[PDB]
């Protein structure tokens, strides 16, 4: 029955919060599976078909709202406190978004639009095949540097490359991902 | 009908009204539903479908214009006194947005572009993740201390924690928390 | 003379106007003689085998007309003024089209495209029975849950409850058929 | 093959332009049986049957480009002087197309996009008859308001009420139809 | 080979003074099918469908060219000398853009920002329909008041209503419309 | 109309003498409505907000320009003496500025602009980590010490444990504490 | 069987990625067979028809999404590395596909929206027969001159009429040209 | 690769700086094309658009640097000493920048902003064609001459004239192009 | 939640004293990024974002209060004494902020605002590259050196050949530079 108070969580997400939890989604919906989403509820219902998020279990949606940091909804709707999903980050297999997705959500975060804008520049003089401009949320360049196989687990020294030209402190989230190798 | 009025309502509304206006949507129209409004009349229709605002019943509206200190509308437009702003704080339940949301606006009301500054070099402390602009409303910051479940209805004396290191008359406001009961 | 002349009137129709007329139809032609429908003609066809619409007596289309607000082939086409349709009101029974069906006809007319999309998931919500497309029209959503029984004045209420999580101007319209009680 | 080479003039034209004469031809053809046009050569063809624009007589073209303001095909491809489109203004009758729908079209050419959506707000100043939509144009509007009899040759001046709240020029161009009493 | 020329007329034209360009064009492309015009060269294929501005008579850019004061592409692109722009003096009925929009174009270039604030206030006092923004312009106004119809050939006067209060220089342009008598 | 009028006050008005009525327009405008305020216009645009500056009622704006002897003007406006604004003495209420404002401003005046030089020490003694610019002013210095919730209407009389160090005169502007008698 | 996995590639492919296969199978695949294809499945059944690309045989595929810049494919569902066809593709007739039609996308990749926006404005001048819209892509454009034999290889280096005026890299890509030889 | 150092040598650029290399870059970048540009890299795009400044030349940037005494940028890190730059004089053609630019800029360079201001007097003497305003940089009013083509390598006694009336040593600038005789 | 102790500092720093923090900070922060910086607040937020300034590590900002000699505001800050100080210049590699820039500003310091009149005259011996204004700091003119290279590790030695000409006792701090070489 709470799926239609789902509804009731959906018409309180952001755009942006949107885009974040379609970076995050990507490790179960496939990069143009996802497009056609244009709201929370078009995205539960492919999470539906993936059958990550039901009526009968939204610890998939619990843990989303921890990632983009919507506790607001987490705790109003879904009525549960931020401690339940860090109890799912007590062992590994329990969280069910990446580490490293998470970490450059972090990113994503910790990025101004200045900086943002260093970002797209940066990024064309690493490589003239992407094509970037400044509708190209952070999130969105980081899905176009996996398709040059640019971002990724094994590929880490280069958004530290990238952020000796931005700042340390992103660094420091890249350092911050040490613990999960 | 009455949305002829409402028109010219509009056309004296400023844009930066209209934002502070959204917040105080918040009881009742969804945290980010407001979020593609550009000018009073979506507004409106907003309110006019929620049924909020209607051609009989304009006393949520004239609530507002006292909310965002618009005298110059509410005896032109609504043709109603300011004096009528305390018959209608009479007794409880009479008033439509919530003393919370009330004090949180007068907390912001007092506070200067610089002082706002401020707030950002303290904000950082409470959450990092806070990726703000130096044109931020501080309005908007409370939806963001929303999502981290730092500032509520019990949680407004969080606010004091660095508002008394900005402007020590804001207390002067928070303390009216008095008045939920 | 005149059932040939609206072989040139019914093309003033439009598609949409054609599908509301067969949810109007709804209490005269069956839904296996609809479907075969691709034109005002062939709706006007079954009429007259139905002897609903003929050239003798057209005022089961003078008041369609007026249901679907096509008034300017009221007074151009079938030569009768607009204010006549009151007479609908002159005694119970009177009208052709039942209240019930204008209650749901006027729902439609109410919602947007935005909100037919968000009633696609409140449906899918309710059940996951109805199978939805993106070319489900609300009329055409009304149909299906005809046949699946979840349509009807004892029915009004789930309808309450889906138009809460859109907008309470709809609710008004589903309350303005209690007067029916 | 002359005409059949006139397929190209589409071509040159925009979709806005097919909208716009689309309006223009409603004298002619019937309000919905222009819908299935995708194209000016859509378009001739319903005009050949309308027996409009011939191979040998294309004087209603000459004048829809005129007042659709084509100038550059009006003389590059119809080989024919501006000046002698104004011929039709010699005696009643000359004219193809009415001056009551030039009136129209220039108004919805004066408004703003930003004005159209002022006036969706004013049209439900209007009535709740008229359904509205963010892609509907000033002159779609216009149809729909002919199809409620709120507006016509003889009801054009009812616009004023509105129009006034928009833009009080429309007034005089609404004023200057008076002349053809 | 010219039209080619126009493209890099367009990208000399200073981004700031396009505006003008389109406050001189009022008179021939409606606010409509000026606003979304992002260059010069796409006003000017809007000139070309008027066929104010083809490779075959140019002289209408010319014209336009000397109101912005752009005698450098007057030279560089149309090869002619700055004084053949006064060629519009010789007899009456050569100039395309009216002295008057001419003057209220010299008003906006004389009046200082600080003047316009000033202005902006009158105008709030004068328009009981003002609407007031950080994104006005003088010439964004005078549009606006003649939306109003209290701006005008005949109306000019207006002006002096608040020109007098501020720079008595404003006034004596305002004077030159001596020139109609 | 006449609002208009009192434009002109701006010409004379110093800035010092504006910053002065902020100080003094403390109890009614609100700190990010004041700060923005440029001149006397912005001034004005407030005060009509709130519906304090009108036609009907100029008295607020007189008590105002007495308190910083601009009122003296107030021939050239209203055409009557500034001795009228001891009506507000007649019955508690009448004055829209509280005498806290007031006694405070007649500081400001009796001290010297070298002797803030000692204000600027004393500071130090109070508060050895306050900013203190040489632009700050007694007025707001005492704006300062509201953020630091210091100085008030029940805490005026705190001044005087350094104002008796600087000017026994200063102590004679302290003693009108007997108004809140 | 695992074939069915390979469908699936279509799921990471943008519409973007599918409509610049689209152009470079332009070499296989006529503009009458590529219409009907909506995703990679398809693309995948025309080919697999004439046997041009078939699931044992898929070294055509590996450049496809090589060409494309899709390499998280060639790891996902090829089990391959970007080196593969580095490789491979040193040679002359190692390539399925005209390099011309790789350089053409190329500049795809190099052109800016707003470089293309302009660009298209040229076109308009360069080709009075272009029907420009804004859902025109530039590889698009390529393909509506060949539509009638007036663009290829012949003449590739006629883009440099336009590219001059936008951007010189584009004419250094046309100076890439050189193996053309 | 490189461009991440170019990048780095750019954030030490003054935004003074920036818009005087726009100024020097006069002879290059279309005159709208720079005004989107907030920093170095951003101008090193548009240098990448007209290939002016590329990783396989930099002698443009080098130039640039030089002209306006940046050599702390020159020699550090594109590892050039300033007479490699004054080698230029073996030849002419090797300065990409025209000493005509250098010229004026070095007379930017000599002029004080309290001699802007008896300029910007003497500027208003000279004519009211100029839109004179506070933040009017010389090279901006330098640009504005251009505009009104009363700057050039023909019309130097003008700037010559006013020089005379500020300060004789500015004419030993402004004679210096004598040498191009 | 430590740098909550360092709000506190940038109110009690002056303005200078944040000009000289940001010429220390030279070694560090870009010549020009930190121009925006409005005070020591920002300051700190860059600093941590370089991660120049850690709240495990504060000792980068214990030295910059020593360079600029506020030792006393270590106690009332970072609660250590200034002897500490000392124990880092012990040994190589403690002080992050180099010599040369610590002695630069003890020359600031011992200049005296009169005595920069007379520098600027021996700047204008020295060169016609620099431009001078009475608002420059002298530390912001060793920069304005820098910028020409004529100011530096190897040219320290250089400016005293005229710094002893007003002030002798300079190079008793300069002419130990040698000692750390």
């Amino acid at each position: 029955d709470f799926s239609r108070n789902l509804y009731d969580i959906g018409e309180q997400l952001d755009s942006e919060d949107l885009a974040s939890l379609k970076f995050l989604s990507l490790d179960y919906i496939p990069q143009r599976k996802q497009e056609p989403i244009k709201d929370a509820l078009m995205l539960f219902q492919r999470l539906q078909e993936k059958r990550m998020l039901e009526e009968s279990n939204l610890s998939f949606l619990k843990e989303l709202l921890f990632r983009i940091n919507r506790l607001d909804l987490l705790i109003t709707y879904l009525n549960t406190r931020k401690e339940e999903m860090e109890r799912e980050l007590q062992t590994p297999g329990r969280a069910q978004i990446s580490a490293y997705r998470v970490m450059l959500y972090q990113i994503s975060e910790e990025v101004s639009r200045s900086e943002l804008r260093s970002f797209k520049f940066l990024l064309q003089e690493e490589i003239s095949k992407c094509k970037l401009d400044d509708d190209m949320n952070l999130l969105d360049i980081f899905i176009e540097m996996e398709k040059r196989v640019i971002l990724g687990e094994g590929k880490l020294d280069i958004l530290k490359r990238v952020c000796a030209q931005i700042n340390k402190s992103l660094l420091k989230i890249i350092n911050d991902y040490e613990e999960f190798s």
